[PDB]
């Protein structure tokens, strides 16, 4: 049911956008077709957990003829897509920024045969503009419009900030200067857990966990009924854990099931495995690491992979995962004391995160 | 005076943004410094014609206690930067897409020594987010906020759509197909004045001419008082002429004066010169053009340039300019009948456009 309704609204959104382009932007059939393909390829294919959560959080707060339910649930699907389209935008640019080859089993958007990298960058921009176009089209008369968009934009902004932290993590920040070049850090002094948590919090936690919950509460007109301090704590913790899983899979999950080929080591990324490894590594391990990380060379990539394996990072992950699970639990219980319906929707989201396989 | 207050609000905006990142986003001194230079380099240096126009329309509508003048002009300055920051965002991305080397007399942002292309793409995104961040910070209580941002976003969108038309103009659209590679057109059957006008109208006209006048009308609470049909007519006319000038300057203006090195011929762009030349050229002239256009080779490039001068595009430009000057004149009078103060500001705006040199 959730997915069926969500997809019906997707076509409704697509039709509005595509036809408006034809009618008011003087767009030809060829480019409309291109944009329809671009939209489907960049927005469809995932598990839609960010978008579906909005619908689930909205439906579950429906208690605080059917008219209302129909409006609230449809507003929820629109918001769900706003987030899915926002993500799509970031993913298109991110793939370019991370030099990835595939995503969701297919080539990254900018690696498609008839898609130039220069056009891909702009298509990414179109994806984000669409979030605002659909928002105005469906919510122009809603009282929550301003607060809704004010929050959406702040999260958009925090994600861009996190991406800044992500792409500048392997460069000595003390030497960060637009006018003078510098190579990848060679002492990796900044690959610390503190720095890692900051990167992940802003680039993933906010738009992946907090925004779906907040938008769900807003279209449900129940925002004030929840402890926001606890909700944010929960979103931040679940968000970090999700990126950790993302980092681990990048290195150890086969691309067949992952749907995307990892580039974290190649890109010398400040991943969870890298910081956790470096924090426990002996002097010998650190030396060998430094001499193999950040290279495309296949053997040096398998050597970094072996190190992690030898330093029992898989064991470290299990420990961490268990510590997260207990905090989430104590936090959801705190939520439940005043927001039983909301806390249950949160449990569901957790169920889609805990030990996810993809 | 207009230029002194405009820069004053710039410091007020930079301060708010950078300090918020430190306080609320946990940003370090090194990255805050990096972003300060990013903001200065990408947002300062131009003519500020877009931003200054808002201030001038605003001031010229004040008549049709003294604190109101203060408030209205300050809101006008903020709106000016929203546009200037919007443009900064598109220019950062555009330079990467156009593979440009310099802008405003220095390396394009993605060309700065310690600015990687990957971070440059994201820095572009930050610039856009800041337009919304500053707008929320200054206009949170204004009744015009929704309407202001609704128009702003619409124009942001038209630019992106125009950029799509610009970057896919050298590829036979009938074969535009994400999954299939294709080379730059060889028949150039699509390099038509018809297609050229669409590109320019959307990538330049809206954000360069309409938006300034529109935001000016809004902060002075006078949008209703004007004939929008005539207003859009003017903005589109001046906008197209503005881009034609940008196209001509790209090929004939010395980089020392222009501030950037032309890339249109090399990028095989659907420029005013290209379409104009092709529409009047003999079969021999078209052949030569086809064997020299869209090549980095300075000699072939030199040939395209010679083809243009010999076809006397210099003369068509002058005839075009005079026809544009004529129309603008007539529309400005039609505007003057019921909106004299606004028509005056539009006159001033045209005066910064007609035969500009830069
Ligand atoms: O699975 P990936 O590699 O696409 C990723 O999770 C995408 N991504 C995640 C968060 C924000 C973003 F803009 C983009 P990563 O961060 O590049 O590892
Ligand atoms: O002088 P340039 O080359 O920076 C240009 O006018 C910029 N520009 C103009 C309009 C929209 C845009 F996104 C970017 P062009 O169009 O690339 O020739
Ligand atoms: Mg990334
Ligand atoms: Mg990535
Ligand atoms: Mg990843
Ligand atoms: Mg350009
Ligand atoms: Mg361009
Ligand atoms: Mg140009």
């Amino acid at each position: 049911m959730p997915m069926q309704m969500f997809m019906q609204v997707y076509d409704e959104i697509q039709m509005f956008l595509l036809e408006e382009l034809e009618l008011k932007f003087d767009m030809d059939p060829n480019r409309v077709r291109y944009l329809r393909k671009m939209m489907d390829t960049t927005c469809l294919g995932g598990k839609y957990n960010r978008g579906l959560t909005v619908i689930d959080v909205a439906e579950s707060l429906l208690s605080l003829d059917g008219a209302r339910r129909k409006r609230v649930l449809h507003d929820a699907c629109v918001c769900g897509w706003m987030i899915e389209f926002l993500q799509a935008h970031y993913l298109v640019e991110d793939d370019i920024m991370d030099n990835s080859v595939t995503r969701r089993g297919k080539p990254c958007w900018y690696r498609h045969p008839d898609v130039t990298v220069q056009c891909a960058i702009n298509d990414g921009l179109l994806l984000k503009s669409w979030t605002h176009m659909m928002a105005m089209h469906f919510f122009a008369d809603r009282p929550f419009l301003q607060d809704l968009l004010c929050r959406f934009n702040r999260v958009d902004y925090t994600t861009a900030v996190g991406q800044l932290y992500d792409v500048t993590s392997m460069f000595d920040s003390n030497k960060l200067d637009p006018d003078v070049s510098q190579p990848t850090t060679t002492d990796f002094a900044e690959f610390t857990l503190s720095n890692y948590k900051r990167i992940v919090k802003y680039k993933t936690a906010y738009y992946t966990y907090l925004l779906p919950l907040v938008m769900g509460l807003i279209v449900s007109e129940a925002l004030p009924t929840v402890d926001m301090g606890v909700t944010e704590e929960l979103a931040m913790l679940m968000g970090e854990y999700f990126q950790v899983q993302d980092d681990v899979m990048d290195c150890f999950t086969p691309p067949e099931r992952l749907g995307k080929v990892g580039t974290d080591i190649q890109d010398a990324k400040c991943s969870w495995l890298a910081v956790t490894f470096l924090a426990k590594a002996s002097s010998a391990q650190v030396a060998e690491f430094k001499a193999n990380y950040g290279s495309g060379d296949s053997e040096k990539v398998a050597t970094v992979r072996r190190l992690y394996e030898e330093a029992d990072l898989q064991g470290d992950y299990v420990a961490y995962e268990a510590a997260v699970a207990e905090q989430v639990k104590e936090l959801i219980e705190k939520l439940r004391l005043c927001s039983p319906g909301f806390a249950a929707s949160v449990e569901t989201l957790w169920g889609k995160t805990y030990k996810r396989q993809k």
